[PDB]
C-alpha cells in the first residue's frame, strides 16, 4: 500500500507510478534548438532512476519564444530526429516520454542563468507593451494575426511532438511567459477582447488549449501548467485559477500542473515544502480536474502523504532529481515497496 | 516561513508550534492508576524535545474503564498529586500539558502488550452484548443510569485534570473503546435511543462532549479523538465523521483528532504515510472544524506539507517520538528554522 | 556481527555495547556543586537512549577547580546524596554510570557559556604564571605541597565517586585544564622537576593517575582523557601522547580517551568527521593500550567502521546525544541489529 | 577541511578527490566483449556524479578469462574503439578513467547472475585441478607456456588500455579468479615452483605485476586488487597479504586495493560496514604501500573518518553508486564542501 507507486490512469495511458520529472531547462541545446549529447545523458538517467513519466524541459514553438539561445526547439521538422532519439531513449530506460511546449513571451531572449541571465534585446512579444523588469525589452503587443500564428505554432509543435514519439504534452502557461502573461492583469492591460475582464484574459490561452487538444488524441494526456497565483497585489489569484481550470476541464484537458509566480519579480513568495500543494488541492477538490503537485517535494513520505490526502494525482519532482536522479528507486524501498530496478543494479538494492 | 513552527492560537492558548505528542499508553502506572517515575521521565523528555503540546496517554475515568491494570487513572482525588507533578514537569520543560480522558468499554481489562495482552475477564461494559473478539468477555449493555454515571465520570475527570494544571482536554472517542463503540454499528446494535440511526449512535458520545465542554472553560481547548472510519463493510465512514464533526463544532469542541480503526480486528487497514490525513483534511475543509492529523507522520517536510495544504491545523506524532524524542528540535533546523533549544544544548545545534 | 553492539569487557565490567556518552558540562548544578533536577532528567534520558556507558560531565575535585560556579562538584560528603541518586537513575535506565574527575587549572572561574563565558577573577592555579588568554587571571604556580593537595583531592574525589556507585572513573587531563596544562609546553614553562623535559611535564599527571589507580579497584576501569595534541607549534604532539600512554599502561590505566586542543586558543584545528580517531588509532596499535575515540562521530556506519579498523575499543558520542539522545537505539536497527529497547517503546521500533 | 575531497597524488596524476567507483561487472557487453550503450550511459553518469576516478569493471584479457559471455574484453584491437569512447565519455564527464584487467581462472564461464549464474562448462584453467564448487568444471592446471601466454595477455591488455586513454590500470588478483587462486593454498596445491610455499604461490602473480608495470609508465598508477584474506581455515591470511604487498611495493605498484573472499564458497564472512578497512589499514601502516579501502562504505562521515585515521588513501564505492550515482556531489555538501556540480544542476544544490 503506497499510492506513490500505484499505477495512474491518465488519458489512455497507465503510468507505472505517481512520480514525474518536472520540466527543467538545461540550456544545452544547439543554437538551432537541437537535442545534444547532454540531454541524451541527462534524461535517460532519470528514466532509469524510476520516474513513470519524464516531462522534457520547456521547448520553444518558435525561435522568438525561446528563453535562451540554447533552448530546445520544435519549430522545425529538423528537430524531429533529435527529439525522436530523446523520447526513444527515455522510453527504453523505462519511463513514458513527455514534453512541455512553451513560448517565453515578454521574458524571451535571456542569457544562460550561469552566464548572467541578462536580456539579449530580442524583439519579444506579449499581451501589452510592459517590460518584465528593468533592462528588459518592451514587448510588442500581439495582434490577432500574431496570436493566431503562435497558436498554430503550438498546434504544429504538438503534432511534431507526437510524430517524435512523445505521449504526454504539457502547455507551458505559467511563470510569466507568453500565455501566463495573458492571464495575469499585472502584464495584460489590453483594452480589446483579450484583456481586462477575467473572461477576456483567459480567451487567448483557452484558444490555444482547445486548438492543441484537437490535434492530441484523447488517449494521450494533455497537461496545462499554470501559475495558480502570481503572488502580486490585485494579480492572478487561486479563484481565477479555479475558473480557468473549470474551462480547461470542459475542453478536455487531462491534468493541471500547479506552479506559481514568475509574472513579475518583486513579490514575496512563501517558500516552504509543499507550498504549492494547496493550489493542486483546491483545483482537484473544487473543480474535479486531476492535478500535478510540484514545489519543494523531496521526500517519499511527503509525496505519499499529499496523495493520501487527495491534494493531487501526480507528484512532480524537479531539483531533487538534479542532485539525486535515482531517488524514485530508493524511495520505493523507503516505503516498503520492492523497487523495479535494472538487473545490473539488483545487488545494490 | 515554516507553518510547522508558527504558533497556533487554540482557545485562549498559544502553542509555540504545530507539533504535538500523540497520546501513547505506557502501561507503567501503579495498580491504583498513579503516576510513577516512568511517566515523570518519559513525558518531560519529549517536552524538552520541542513539541508545543503533549497529550498524556489515555487516562481512565473509572477503574473499569482501564485498558490494563497499569493504566493512568483520574477517578480519585488521590490521583491529583501525581498528575499535578506530571503537568508541572511537562510545563517546566517548555510544552503545554494536555491529557486524554478515556474509557475502554468492551476492550477493558487486558494484560500489558508485552505480557500477552490477553483479557482478564472484567465485568466490562459496552453498547451491546457483543464481545470484541474470541476470548473477550461479553460486554454488559449499559442502561441510561450507567451511561449517566460514566458521563459524570468524564466530567469529574475533566475537572480533576484542570485542577492538576492540564490546559488541553481530549476525549478518547476512537479505537473501539466505549464511546467509539457506541458510534460504530459494528459494535453498537442497540434498538433504543442510543443505537440504530446515526443520530442515535452519536447521542451518548455527544452528551459526554457537551457535559465536558460545560466544565472546561473556553480558554482551554477541548479535543475529541475519533476513528474517522472503522474500515469495516457498512461501518462508520468518513461521511458519518463529518456529521459527527458538525455536531461537535456546534457544541464548541475546538479540534477533532482524526485517527481510525480499532473497533473490530479483522479489517484491512491501508497503512501508508499520512493515510489518515484525508480524514483530517475532509473535516477541516468541509465542516470548518480544526483538525489534528496523525498516523505515520515521521518527517519534517511531510508534516509541513500537509499544513501548507490545509489538511490539518495540528500535527500529532506518536511512534517517531518513542524512538526519537528530540525530533522537533532537529526538524526545525531541517526546515531552515533556528531551533529554540535549551541553552545547555546550543553547542549541539 | 556489529562490533558497535558487541559487549566490551573492561576491567571486571561488561559494557553491553561500544557506545558511551562523552562527558559534557551542563552548567546546571547549584552554587555548592550539587546535582539538580536538570542532571536527573538529562542523563537517564541518554541511558534509556541505549549507550552502554555514561561518563558524567567534568566534576570538580575542589571549588577552585571548577570551570563555572554551576559545575558539578565532588569535594564534599554533601555531594554524595545527589551523585548517588544520579548514578542510581543512570543504572536504573540501563547504562553503567561513570564520572569524569576534573580540575580546571588556569581556565577555572568563567561564566556559563550562554552568559558571556568571561573570567570571574578567581585565584586560579597552574603550572606556570601564564594567563590562558587576554583578560584571564595569571595562574599562581603550584608548589609541591599544592600539587600534593590537588592529588589528594583527586584521590578523595575518586573514593567519593565509588561510594556513590560510579563504576568507571575518568581523569580529565585534556583541554588545557590543570593536568593538561602541565603536559603541554605552551602552558608549562617550569624549570623545576615538573616542567621542561617530557618526563618532567608528565610527572605530576602520572602521580595523580597512580594515586587514583591505587584507590580504584581493578574491576572498575580507570580512564584518562588527554588532548593527544594541542595543535600548537612545538607543543604537545602525538609522539608525546604515545610516551604518556605507555606510562599510563604500566600504571594500570585501562583506557585512554583521546581528545585534542584546548590548551591555547589561537591554533588552527583541522575539524572533520573522525579527526581525532588517528590519535586513538596510534595509541591502540603502537602502545597496546585500549582507547576511546571521540570527535564528530555522528553515524552508525562511521562508528562501526573505526572499530572494524581497530582504531579504538570504545566510541564516545558528545553533541549528537545532545540533539538525538536515542541515537544508539536507532543506530542498532540501522546496522541490522535487533535493538534492546524499553518494552514501553517496542511498538516504535 | 575534508580529506575525502582533497586532491590525491598517485603516480603522476592528481585525482580531484579521494572517491573512486569500484569495478562492477555489468554483464552487458556483446558476445564479442564490446562496449555497448549500457556502459556508455552507466559510467558517465557516475562521472557526473562526482567521483575523481572510475575503475571500469573486470575486463577479460582473453575470452577464456571472462566471467560471463557478456563481459567486457580487451583481447583484441577491435575492442579499442568502444573502450576508447568509454574512457572519453568518463573523462568528458569529469572523472579519470581507469580499468580493471582480469582473468576469471577456474571460475570462468558462468551465466549472468540474474539468469542463474550457473557454470557453462568452459575449458577453464587454474593453478591446480580443483573445481571451485559442485558442478563447476575441473580447471586444467597451467603449464609454464600457459602462464606465459596469460602474462602476455595481461601485458597486451595494459598496452591496449593505455592506447584507449585509460590512466589507471588495476590488476584483478582477488576473489578466487586466476591470480588470486595461485596465491591461496585452498586452490593452489601445485608441487612445482608455483605452489606450496608462500614464495612459490606469489611467483606467477608477481611475474604478472612486474610485466605489466614495465609497460605502464610511472606517471600512470598501477593498482593491484587482492583478497587480503580468503576467510578459510589455513588459507591466505593478512600476514600473507603483507608479505605480498611488500613485494608489490618493491616492483613499483602504486596502490593495493584491499578486498577479501571469493576463493571458495562455504566460509563465514563477518559482513559489516568497513569490514575490509582493517586490511587496507594494516597494509598501509605496516608496509608503507598506499591502499584503497572498499566494502560497505556508504556514508560521507564514514569515508572521511577512515581517511582521517590513516586506514587508506583512496575510498572505493561499489553498491552505493548503483543506487545513488550522484552520492559524491551530495556527500560534499554533507561535509561542508561546496560541490563542483555541472552548471545545469547548480540550482539543485
Ligand atoms: C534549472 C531549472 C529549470 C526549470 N525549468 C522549467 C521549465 O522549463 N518549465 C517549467 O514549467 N518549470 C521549470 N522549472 C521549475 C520546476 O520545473 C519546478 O516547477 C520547480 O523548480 C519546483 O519544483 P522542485 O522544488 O521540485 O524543484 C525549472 C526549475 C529549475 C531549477
Ligand atoms: C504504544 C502506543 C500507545 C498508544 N496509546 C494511545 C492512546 O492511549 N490513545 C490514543 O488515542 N491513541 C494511542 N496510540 C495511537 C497513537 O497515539 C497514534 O494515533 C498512532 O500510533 C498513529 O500515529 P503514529 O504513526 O505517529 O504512531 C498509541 C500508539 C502506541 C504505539
Ligand atoms: C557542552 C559541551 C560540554 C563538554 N564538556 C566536556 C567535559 O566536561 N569534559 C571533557 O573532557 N569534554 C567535554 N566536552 C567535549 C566533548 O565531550 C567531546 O569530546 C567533543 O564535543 C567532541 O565530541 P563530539 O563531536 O561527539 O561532540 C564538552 C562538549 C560540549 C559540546
Ligand atoms: C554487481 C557487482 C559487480 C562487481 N564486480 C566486480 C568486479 O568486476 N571486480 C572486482 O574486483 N569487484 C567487483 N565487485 C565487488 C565490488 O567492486 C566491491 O569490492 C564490493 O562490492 C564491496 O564494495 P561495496 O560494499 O561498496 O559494494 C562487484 C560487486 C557488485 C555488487
Amino acid at each position: 500500500m503506497a499510492l506513490l507507486f500505484t499505477p495512474l490512469e491518465l488519458g489512455g495511458l497507465r503510468l507505472k507510478n505517481r512520480l514525474a520529472m518536472s520540466p527543467m531547462c538545461q540550456y544545452s541545446a544547439t543554437l538551432e534548438g537541437e537535442v545534444t549529447d547532454w540531454h541524451l545523458l541527462h534524461y535517460p538517467t532519470r528514466a532509469l532512476g524510476g520516474v513513470g513519466l519524464i516531462l522534457v524541459e520547456a521547448t520553444a514553438v518558435e525561435p522568438l519564444g525561446r528563453i535562451s539561445p540554447y533552448d530546445l526547439g520544435i519549430w522545425s521538422e529538423d528537430h524531429l530526429p533529435g527529439l525522436k532519439e530523446l523520447a526513444r531513449r527515455i522510453r527504453e530506460a523505462g519511463a513514458v516520454p513527455g514534453i512541455q511546449l512553451a513560448h517565453a513571451g515578454r521574458k524571451a531572449g535571456t542569457a544562460r542563468p550561469w552566464e548572467g541571465g541578462k536580456p539579449l534585446g530580442w524583439r519579444v512579444v506579449g499581451p501589452s507593451p510592459i517590460p518584465f523588469d528593468e533592462g528588459y525589452p518592451v514587448p510588442e503587443p500581439l495582434d490577432e494575426a500574431g496570436m493566431e500564428r503562435i497558436l498554430q505554432a503550438f498546434v504544429e509543435g504538438a503534432r511534431r511532438a507526437l510524430r517524435a514519439g512523445f505521449q504526454v504534452i504539457e502547455l507551458h502557461m505559467a511563470h510569466g511567459y507568453l500565455l501566463s502573461s495573458f492571464l495575469s492583469p499585472l502584464s495584460n492591460q489590453r483594452t480589446d477582447a483579450y484583456g481586462g475582464s477575467l473572461e477576456n484574459r483567459m480567451r487567448f490561452p483557452l484558444q490555444v488549449a482547445q486548438a492543441v487538444r484537437e490535434v492530441v488524441p484523447r488517449e494521450l494526456p494533455l497537461f496545462v501548467r499554470v501559475s495558480a497565483t502570481d503572488w502580486g497585489e490585485g494579480g492572478w489569484s487561486l479563484e481565477d485559477t479555479l475558473a480557468f481550470a473549470r474551462r480547461l476541464k470542459e475542453l478536455g484537458v487531462d491534468l493541471l500542473d500547479c506552479s506559481s509566480g514568475g509574472v513579475v519579480l518583486r513579490v514575496r513568495i512563501p517558500l516552504a515544502p509543499g507550498f504549492q500543494v494547496p493550489f493542486a488541492d483546491a483545483v482537484r477538490k473544487r473543480v474535479g480536474l486531476r492535478t500535478g503537485a510540484v514545489g519543494l517535494i523531496t521526500t517519499p513520505e511527503q509525496a505519499e502523504t499529499l496523495l493520501q490526502a487527495g491534494s493531487a494525482d501526480l507528484v512532480l519532482l524537479g531539483r531533487v532529481l538534479l542532485r539525486d536522479p535515482y531517488f524514485p528507486l530508493r524511495a520505493a524501498k523507503a516505503l516498503g515497496v520492492a523497487p523495479e530496478v535494472p538487473p545490473q543494479y539488483q545487488r545494490g538494492f
